[PDB]
């Protein structure tokens, strides 16, 4: 009944939850194994398509939802020419250096809109084709560009389709100071992690417009994973012939404390996973050394990522790890509003005992 027990005890529960979701994610993979193998037989723009796997799911840090489940499809793409939208990196327009994505242009930029369009198209012919798994396609609904499959197991899950290309160009410019890992897992480790590709996935600015609905959000979601999955300044943390650490469990938590806190306030609505996410491979890079991460430390590690956080929202300041220029948490981004609310709320569960977990 201590602070340290309770803690512990929260991992336990969100230990109880994987089992749900990984028979879930049994399911989802079947489905999308299927559709993959129906696409790379159609001839089309698309035949190229390959499952990313990656995301929380296979970082192994899914802590909640096993009827929810976002899959990245990537697709090879030679010779993009980016520009950025944002000077910050936060979105750029695709263009090009014949072009096998022709039909999808708009003038020299890459509709994403039109490219999308034909994506959906193909994916709902070749999901009716699906026999033997009660699986549909969701309707569109303007302003989400994931396409929603709806499989049946009976119960419904919904796997959010998002496409991605894969350009294996180097790095944007935006990207020149980010992964700032070399403290942590070294200087090999980066020039080895920035000669992999990068992806661009569809994401309107909302902005000014014109080419708004054109526009793509950079994604690193394989060096994420890479780093989740090797994440110690020893090689063998968390191996068998290594040392456990509390990295990974520290990022559970604090998931988990933000979905508890959103379920109940909507004034949280702009906050996300991808937050917390981003807050800890900085904490991460702040205190590289395994030892600073020693399973006995789970609640002050704990205690000092919510302290971590706290100041990236007092100070309105929470860089994307990749792209430093973009504040995930400016101004225009977030409402002051919605950062003194989260922060009033987070030092609240931290000096009464995490009431939140327990709803
Ligand atoms: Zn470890």
């Amino acid at each position: 009944g201590t602070g340290p027990d309770k803690l512990k005890k929260v991992l336990d529960k969100l230990r109880l939850k994987r089992k749900d979701i990984s028979e879930a994610a049994e399911t989802v993979n079947k489905v999308v194994e299927r559709l993959l193998r129906r696409m790379q037989k159609r001839e089309s723009e698309f035949k190229g398509v390959e499952q990313l796997n990656t995301g929380s799911y296979y970082e192994h840090v899914k802590i909640s939802a096993p009827n929810e489940f976002d899959v990245m499809f990537k697709l090879e793409v030679p010779r993009i020419e980016l520009q950025e939208y944002y000077e910050t990196g936060a979105f750029y327009l695709v263009k090009f250096k014949g072009n096998p994505l022709s039909h999808f242009l708009e003038g020299e930029v890459l509709s994403a809109t039109k490219m999308l369009s034909k994506f959906r198209k193909i994916i709902k012919e070749e999901v009716k084709e699906i026999k033997d798994i009660d699986v549909s396609v969701e309707k569109e609904k303007p302003g989400s560009p994931a396409v929603t499959l709806l499989i049946r197991n009976p119960e419904e899950i919904s796997v959010d389709i998002i496409l991605a290309l894969e350009s294996k160009g180097s790095w944007p410019i935006s990207t020149k100071e980010g992964l700032p890992i070399q403290g942590w897992l070294g200087t090999k480790v980066r020039t080895n992690l920035r000669r992999e590709p990068f992806y661009l996935v569809p994401k309107n600015a909302k902005d000014g417009n014109s080419f708004q609905g054109e526009t793509w959000r950079l994604s690193f979601s394989h060096t994420e994973k890479y780093i989740l999955n090797n994440h110690g300044i020893e090689k063998t943390c968390c191996e068998s012939s290594g040392a456990k650490c509390c990295r990974k469990e520290c990022l559970k938590l604090m998931k988990y404390l933000l979905e508890q806190l959103k379920k109940e306030f909507q004034e949280l609505d702009a906050f996300c996973s991808y937050h917390v996410k981003t807050a800890i491979f900085h904490m991460w890079t702040q205190d590289p050394q395994d030892s600073q991460w020693d399973p006995r430390n789970l609640s002050s590690c704990f205690d000092k990522l919510l302290a971590f956080f706290l100041e990236c929202l007092r100070t309105e300041k929470l860089d994307h790890y990749f792209i430093p220029k973009f504040n995930l948490f400016s101004q225009e981004l977030i409402d002051r509003k919605s950062k003194e609310f989260l922060s009033k709320k987070i030092e609240y569960e931290r000096n009464n005992g995490f009431p939140i977990f327990d709803k």
